[PDB]
């Protein structure tokens, strides 16, 4: 059972965050986009550019993926992205992430026809 | 099954939003804070201030609640809040919300011993 006071805190209190400064962004989105089911996905980047701008990376600088595969492409320009990384304290099922906003080039692996991103490799 | 290109979109794409402009803030927070289990809570306000600052309202301008109850209090200073309201297409179990950030005085009902917030009444 939950107190009326505890209920007010759960429903109405979000001290330290807001839609214009959401440090809980990754915590929310990783849960929402289903990357915390069964285990916490360790790292995940969210890209804030247009889908067409990202599909287009498949047409830019060919590079080698981190593991060595050779179907990766580096974006010509830096992109507005958000890095989500588990915190040192993160313990499933309470997956915790550090939200970091940055502008960097991205490298994805592309596949199929036409060639579209099917894996996010790195941010540089 | 889900395709690799679809998986990539679900995991890495969020054009039009970011930790500094989270228009999906409400959609995310209403689900997280448990206000969409069963049905979609119609309206809800999130307060981005310290718990101390919100509890302190219980010591401010006594006023009558919307329904006529008289244990309501209005904040002397404005507060950073976010109004979450269901949208036209919102229908359980797919709850959708319009996020609106504003700065207004809040009115809450206080109760218990000691007196603390137990209900959010309105903003003004
Ligand atoms: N800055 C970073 C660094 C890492 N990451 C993430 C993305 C990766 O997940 P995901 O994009 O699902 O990719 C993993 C899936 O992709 C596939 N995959 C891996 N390498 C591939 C390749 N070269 N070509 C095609 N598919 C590949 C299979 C695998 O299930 C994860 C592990 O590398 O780390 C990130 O988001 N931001
Ligand atoms: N702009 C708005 C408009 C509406 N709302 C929300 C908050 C209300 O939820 P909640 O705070 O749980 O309040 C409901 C609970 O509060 C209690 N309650 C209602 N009035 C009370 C009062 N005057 N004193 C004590 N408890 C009261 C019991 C009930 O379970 C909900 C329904 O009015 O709408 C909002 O957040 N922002």
């Amino acid at each position: 059972k939950e107190s009326a006071a505890a209920k007010f805190e759960r429903q109405h209190m979000d001290s330290g965050n807001s839609p214009s400064s959401s440090s809980n962004y990754c915590n929310l989105m990783m849960c929402c986009r289903k990357m915390t089911q069964g285990k916490c996905k360790p790292v995940n980047t969210f890209v804030h550019e247009s889908l067409a701008d990202v599909k287009a990376v498949c047409s830019q600088k060919k590079v080698t993926c981190k593991n060595g595969q050779t179907n990766c492409y580096q974006s010509k320009s830096t992109m507005r992205i958000t890095d989500c990384r588990e915190t040192g304290s993160s313990k499933y099922p309470n997956c915790a992430y550090k939200t970091t906003q940055v502008e960097k080039h991205i490298i994805v692996a592309c596949g199929g026809k036409p060639s579209v991103p099917v894996h996010f490799d790195a941010s540089v």
